[PDB]
């Protein structure tokens, strides 16, 4: 780990060995103990249910976190939303990459078809039979093999096909196409993941499972039984795991957590951040103005995070409240005037994935010290 | 100059100079260089016609190259920066006059601030707490540099700054007395009113801010601390500061690029300011990557390619399709006529330019269908 050329407080927030009080704000810290407990717990859950877990790299965009998910959580590989992101993971040594998305632009397809030359195994999703010919041609050009998932729109309304006939058509084309292998089904119900009610989420996944089952049966009737039936997120994984239809999970956010996931309820009606998953990702911020008696202004505003899923909150205390932000300022209510200039706070971000994607580093803290500083390997890699 | 050898199109840069616009990799940010230059000239000409300095705000674009264009074509007198690390990026890029339009309190940040004049930059910083003066002076003394001081007034935005003329005078006196500091004037930015729809509502808010600033100027003058600069103003207010007789420096930022949330506010003729006053120069370029449903297209620019803090982007230059939804790596475009095909490209006007610029590392400057420039977002992610 050589950080030569970097400058703390200019292009990196900290270096291994620093005390946490020396970290430059605003930045992202990882509670390494809690991260590791989250990773172990999901890996144990998947194993106990006979499920593969392909950890989702779109969330943290970090080769180092993915390697920890593989070593400590038994993750079988990484999921990626974009080809450039996939390539960042493959260049970092990740050996099994699933692009949980469609790739259609010719230069993107060419880059995808080259990726296996890194030594990584590569699978991609398809929702348009016309895409098969392009992928096959590119794989033939580079002398590579690509795996194919057919993506089913099982309720999220994004990409994917909506009938079992469409699924069979794409799978048949994949099987017949040179240098492609039909590997199974992508069916991620992303739209239901943040419903507060466990029973509501169960009902949505019940419907997805029934649709996926019709597709599995149609494929089996054609001699194209899907090796993998892959999906599931931090708000649903128990349902895919109990289904006997899915055999691979794609959970991402559980490792870090955020406020929007944290507030949804488990089967007992308890917030999932109050027992199921721990907060491991925080924005560290400093108070930099307090001219009014009961308002503190901190240095983490919009550009240090996102607000697509609401505001962050101050972690570990309930006497102050993050209520507003502009681009480079956050306004924290301080009704008892207990915050002072240069005090530090930890914020749980509203939404982990976009927050991670506006930073270049994670400061991994343990026992009050900076133990690791990990690059956000795939930040901004949306091509 | 930029060295592109470390980068790779389609992996960590969207394009290279000389490419055809059809070859640009999506999602990315493009700048219509003609429109950008017309916006920059127009603001510069407006400022000069009103005898105002314009200090272009670098927090918006975070680009040394755009700032240099604002100086060369718009007559910008210098840059505004919101954070010390952003200021360091601009000073290291050769920008000669840097105002940090924010307070700097953390000791290591102050130490970094105090070294910035060694780049050749003149450096000014804002103060809203008299106790900050001693820390700034100590660092400047330690490193043999000079720092200028603006006292920040909360003139209605309710962010940083002080709210009494007595507090202003106290800070200014301390700056004047402190070694290696010089009291340079007032920071008074009414950011909260900038996006009110009604020009009349905006005028009234700035009337109140001007009155408060004038009282502070009067109090300073009575103490022998007349402010050399009285600086503020944004893209939604600049005509008020420019006709106030009190402000002498503007800090407009967004006008150069524009976005949807600014574009929708109305001018004194009841028109959207993006329908006459300022042109759209910043676009998100995006490709259709799925069309499995007959009347929906999915594009490759979602939340991670922009922001939604100020609402959705919109499709520019056509009326037959509509960006209605986005997830992290997808945008959903209504296509009720079924005219969009996979790999078609669309230009989106971002909802909010500043946060959108801060999630990308490059601007693809296009002119006459070609990539003329590829400029780095010099200060992306520099929030320290
Ligand atoms: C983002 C994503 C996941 C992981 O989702 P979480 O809700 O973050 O756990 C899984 N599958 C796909 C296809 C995704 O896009
Ligand atoms: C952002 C900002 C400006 C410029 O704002 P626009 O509304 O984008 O033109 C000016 N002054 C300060 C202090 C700012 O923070
Ligand atoms: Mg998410
Ligand atoms: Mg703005």
């Amino acid at each position: 780990t050589d950080f030569s050329g970097y400058e703390v407080g200019y292009d990196i927030p900290a270096l291994p060995g620093m005390d946490e009080s020396e970290i430059q704000t605003p930045c992202l810290i990882l509670d390494l103990d809690a991260l590791e407990r989250n990773i172990r717990k999901m890996g144990d859950y998947a194993k106990a249910h006979g499920m593969r877990h392909r950890s989702h790299g779109k969330m943290h965009k970090s080769v180092d976190v993915q390697k920890l998910q593989e070593s400590l959580g038994g993750s079988v590989g990484v999921c990626c939303q974009k080809v450039s992101e996939a390539e960042a993971f493959a260049r970092g040594g990740i050996k099994d990459v699933l692009v949980t998305n469609e790739v259609r632009e010719p230069a993107k397809i060419d880059r995808l078809a080259r990726l296996p030359k890194t030594g990584a195994t590569v699978t991609v999703c398809v929702d348009d039979v016309q895409n098969i010919a392009d992928l096959s041609a590119a794989a033939q050009k580079h002398g590579t093999e690509l795996g194919i998932f057919v993506e089913i729109d099982c309720g999220a309304g994004r990409c994917g096909v909506t009938t079992k006939e469409a699924v069979v058509e794409i799978a048949k084309a994949a099987a017949a196409a040179p240098n492609l292998t039909f590997k199974g089904i992508q069916a991620y119900q992303g739209a239901m993941q943040h419903m507060d009610s466990f029973e509501d989420r169960k009902a949505k996944l019940d419907a997805a499972i029934a649709q996926v089952k019709e597709a599995v049966d149609a494929l089996e009737a054609e001699g194209l039984a899907p090796e993998f039936v892959s999906g599931g997120g931090t708000g649903s994984y128990y349902f895919e795991s109990n289904s006997g239809i899915y055999n691979e999970l794609q959970c991402g956010s559980y490792a870090f957590m955020d406020a929007d996931y944290g507030r949804i309820h488990d089967a007992e009606g308890k917030r999932i951040d109050q027992g199921e998953w721990e907060n491991a990702l925080f924005i560290l911020t400093s108070v930099m103005s307090h001219a009014k008696p009961h308002l503190a202004v901190v240095d983490a505003g919009l550009k240090a995070q996102s607000v697509d899923s609401g505001l962050p909150f101050v972690y570990g205390r309930d006497d102050v409240k993050y209520i507003k932000c502009s681009d480079e300022h956050g306004v924290v209510e301080d009704k008892d005037g207990v915050l002072k200039v240069n005090d530090k706070l930890r914020l749980v971000p509203g939404h982990c994935d976009p927050t991670c994607n506006v930073h270049d580093w994670y400061v991994g803290v343990r026992n009050g010290k900076v133990e690791t500083v990990w690059p956000v390997s795939a930040r901004g890699k949306g091509y």
